[PDB]
């Protein structure tokens, strides 16, 4: 890194160039190295730690409107094998949940685990709102859905900026309880057949708050949810409808065929 | 106390016991103090200090299955104010979840919070155990509850020992999702009203782990929950049932008047 | 409190009683007070704070998903006197700004400041959000409004969910530039006309984040905002619109009359 | 105050009222009092101080974005006897310094010293600015001025939007060392008389910063100060140019006749 | 250093000048070390501590006149990933906005960000300002910017003294909205052809603070920003001009080339 | 030290001398240690700590007329670098306002900054009687100047009693405002060259009060300034003269070579 | 102390006998408390500490005629460094004024400051009773002196009983202008030599009031000081000489050799 080269020598420290070069360390490092971290790599004297660390200091606390922390995020999916635990129960709720196709069970093939920190991050201040709202119970329940927009979702979360505008209960994200409900949403690219039955594809097993649910049994259109109310639960096989994107996380990830 | 004494007679430092009167240390004080704290209370001379922490770890751990760290442990009512969001929002569960007596409202009185730390513990480990089973989701729920056991809920929890035996789905603990649905279950002491008007009732408004829940539409006398299952969903309004204690927490004490 | 003295007696020190009492001492105050807090109240002994300030910890700590902590949260309103700077450009801005009634200027009768904590932290929240998504750049502006619910912006902040559904472009929440654009939205109460010459009208003057901007010169229907976008500014006097309650904050209270 | 009222209000103390409302506390002086200065007014529980002192703690740094704190700061001209030893200085300035009117003395009416802490809090930022640059040196002069803007000067200080515009060096703000220079400046408006003998004129004796000045010859129209420079000075009797308000401050206001 | 021989031989501890010798504790760093930092580095006696701290105060406060604290003062370039998110903002920015040369798109070849304490802190410090004086908005806007004294502003922050003295609206610093706008007024060094599509152009993308803007529609001549306002807004794309070089940040810094 | 054990023996304290002895602890840094630094070092007991601080008080205040008070001071010089703003500031100083040797311009080998507290005491108080008299003026100015006592002026400060008695305006200290007068002033020691090319002449950049200047154009022999006035300013280029030492402070030491 | 223990008991408080014990407070530590000492060092009840000071008070005021105060008195001599200047101006007098042995100069070996409390305040009100007499004027000067008795000065003042009855000018103390006269007074006892170049001879460098002298030219035996006058000036090398011991105070004790 440049950036590195730079610091060290505005500091007037550049005979430690040498160091910081074989170990590697970059500005993005050394922010988060102290008096012990920075001993260990051969920094010696004391008077060079404390200079590198007053002038970490005078860049990360002293420019802190111009947020010079540019800091490896990412989505990481972990596969889970079949005789997991946990494999079981989703593919239990999957099968057992079972209520478009002329199916009667499905063919789960894999479920992977979506990790990403900041949408969970996202997800979790939402879920401390919802519940410091709806005295301290967040309504918290495990959901399926679909939409053409999953490869995005494990990867930037989910956005009622791309809403279900043509819904029964408006312009919001759309779950249910049954994965029927669910995969009758999907689309087929090539066999023409809507039944496909070599089908890869693909549903999300999500984490939705609900909060406070406005039991609704008539269609209407709301952008948003019903005031003093947090979602909308809609029985015209119930399903529900957020309007934040921020109020559910994509949990599992599961690839099946109709069998 | 004498505790501390025999313990500083023991270790040979009995001159300090003036110091250990005055400021008022007991042996449940005297074990959580390091050298920090014994030197806040003016131990100055560093052997004594190192004798009596030294003594301390030949007494906690050296005795672990002694369990010798006997250490106030009980219930706290805090009272909410009417004014308070937590307050409205139990009060407008309590109001509009309503549909015995010839009501069709309540006269809500107080709403009290009950924090008890030792139930809390037991609560949550056995959600995490629920949560590990079941593809971690907890499947928790608010749920009313009434029971002759109310003043005993509160200051040791659930338990189902003092199970509804002659219950519609077996020995549990019924949890209802309606507030009439739980005080149609209430008993008149003064009065020989079924219906008084001037009775002072008292309902729980619990937090309840059901994990797999088992959907039944018929009676039935399971002591115990279904192989696999974690609760009774039984729709004969829906009312939950659960086969152990630590399953449910005593989350809020409303009392109030028929209205 | 009678929370304090279940707590003091819990751990056995109900001999202080007499001290928190005259002290007027509550759970919510006895929380936040150390060592030296509890000294200056009077409690000398190290065993009884020790004994106090662990109980304390082991409510606040032990039961965090409890969220026991219950602790004056409102609006204050503070007036602002003609005299002052901040006046005088408020009032600078709303006349100037004029571009309904048969008027030429206002007849400014009290700028008042809006001064909530919960929804100033709301506000900035989100304005950290948009800016970490919008290269470091809020793109905040003042701009005036005018809503049914005033005397509700003030105390509970921005609702989405009370959106103005039937406006030019969707369901959103309508800001103007112009002083004038905003007051042409008012309704008389007593007096039937339109331009009644001494009603009390009141304006906000809010902080909006737009963030980055959907420049739109037609009349469209959206929901939420556009994909990728943070607000709608439309020039159908160009009038911007945000979708996001906690995206807005409501600044001054302006109370005016048509001059 | 009504603001106070709302606050001590929120906080649940308004049986408070009748000690804030008998020692005239508002809310700027609410926000300066600690433990000490609360119970010199009787607020003796604490308790009580404790809200107080942390309510005002989270509405002044709760939210140090909205800066509430709206705290008498406005110019006291403190005048000068004639027999003090610096109206005796400041006279000797102004006489010895001749070098319009056919005159050769002043008839000194009244010395006043302009007193304003915001515009010198502006004056010696500034100062330390240009001592930074200028090797610790602000190369400080004392200097005649007339403009028009005098008795704005003196109340909201030097302003080089103000601009000499039709001025030999520029659009600056023009200083001289000689006081006839300086009012050569003036203007007759009662009588037509150029060379009144019966005017109340009015000259400022200020505090110019020069900095690093820039020695010109001949005239130039200089918008701002040459690169690298921080003032001008121009022999085309040497006169001083600044470009910066901020650069001098309004130190005393000299009234005299031509005599 | 040979400061530090000097003081230790003033203060008399001249044999702790291996320690300091072998620590590399030179006079800049020794004034920010306490008696903890002083102990760490093998200042084990108490007087040579006291001696020490005494000396640092009695010349850092004991000649404030002299600033004797002279103390790594830099600009840092931190080149930011292309896949990272702010790149791509700047990106949309850059791209976007474009409405000289033949061209419809740019070549980005790499984006900076400009890390400097001393041009962030003046730029907070006029913010601050100009935010006091227009009712706390400071109407913060980035806009492009290129001029000739580039690799001058990231190191030497903006100057009005280098203005364009040649410009439509005064001699200001000019912005614009559009990056064409701002990439029109460049000059070609090495080919003959103004519109080089290899040649490096570089363009930053600063943070201007505009306040009160005056919106003018002609052309005019301001050497400074007329009365009661902070910048200009000219519209002959509309253009932004700042009088004050504190007044802006240069925010990014832009490589790209014409495609 | 062994007046320290004489003060402790006295007080009758001698069994503490260990603990003085390993902390260093002498006289001089016994008179500034209160309860707290007592305490730090090791004495725990108040009836010592209140022993040593009364017989510290007894010693210093009780005799007084002894100044018994006998505490490191010296001359601190602080090497500048040549990269800094300072350095470049008094270099462009020292060049561009030349006007002896056939030379051009100087090579400046070193500037060293001069750190003296007891000088700068006097210079200051000096400096604030200069204000009192001259209408709160004290007209500093920055000079240079060369005499044969440069070694001496930095250690001792400025000796009117040094003066220079052969001079033209007087028996007084000479600065000139260019460093061209000021070097012709010097002496050749090595070479026999009176322009040697290959001299370390040294010079200093001072800091004048002048106050109140008498304008002379003729030559004199004053051998104190003339009444009324604080300094001679001397044209037969511009050089001044102050017959007072304490009215200077030698701020910097530049070394270089004629070139 | 028993002193205190006794005082304790008579109060009635011998429960404080620990902590009065383990803080080592004295009864001359005890009286200088008042109730904020004695609350620091944990006498928390007001009934105590008020015992304790009205005790005190009826101790110290009560018998007065008793004199009970018996409370550190004693010489501590402070050694000067040779580089002191101090130590400077005293070997520059002690050499310069020379004009027994053949010698020229000085070997000073050190020079160290005699500090007591009692002699320097009997020597101040002797000073202030002839400064009264003599016009204001004590006529004070520092003068040399040798006496068979000087380790017996130093220690309890100088003593006219202890007189040089075998005086030219009568049984007075006889003080030298000159150290040469002083030392000419010396006896040697290792060496037979009277000029004994390695004899450690000490010398004193008093501070002598001489109020108002008579001026003598020939000899006499005065016991007392002639009538109107304080001391008596002999030119038979001036001698002064002082008939009362008060009158005198012994400043510096200079060891030195014939050299
Ligand atoms: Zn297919
Ligand atoms: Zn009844
Ligand atoms: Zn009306
Ligand atoms: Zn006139
Ligand atoms: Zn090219
Ligand atoms: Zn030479
Ligand atoms: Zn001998």
């Amino acid at each position: 890194d440049f950036s590195i080269t730079q610091f060290v020598r505005n500091l007037g420290l550049e005979h430690l160039m040498d160091i910081f070069e074989r170990e590697q360390i970059t500005l993005d490092v050394l922010v988060e190295m102290g008096h012990k971290e920075l001993k260990e790599i051969g920094i010696n004297a004391y008077g060079h730690r404390h200079k590198l660390i007053k002038g970490v200091e005078r860049l990360i606390s002293g420019q802190q409107g111009l947020n010079p922390y540019l800091t490896g995020s990412g989505t990481i999916l972990i596969d889970l094998s079949p005789d997991d635990k946990e494999f079981q129960s989703v593919e239990e709720e999957m099968q057992s949940t079972v209520r478009g196709g002329i199916f009667n069970r499905y063919n789960i093939l894999k479920i992977q685990k979506v990790c990403n920190k900041k949408l969970w991050e996202r997800y979790t201040h939402r879920r401390k709102e919802v519940s410091e709202e709806n005295h301290n119970h967040a309504n918290e329940r495990m959901l399926f859905h679909w939409s053409p927009f999953v490869n995005a979702i494990i990867h930037k979360g989910f956005d009622e900026r791309h809403a279900y505008i043509g819904g029964m209960f408006g312009a919001g994200i759309y779950f249910a309880e049954n994965s029927s409900k669910s995969n009758q949403y999907v689309y087929c690219p090539v066999h023409k057949d809507r039944s496909c039955y070599i089908c890869h594809r693909q549903l999300l097993f999500c984490r939705v708050t609900l909060g406070k649910s406005f039991l609704q049994f008539s269609a209407m259109k709301m952008a948003h949810s019903p005031p003093g109310h947090h979602s909308v639960t809609g029985r015209p096989l119930a399903e529900y409808v957020i309007y934040r994107g921020e109020q559910a996380y994509p949990e599992y990830l599961i690839t099946y065929q109709i069998m």
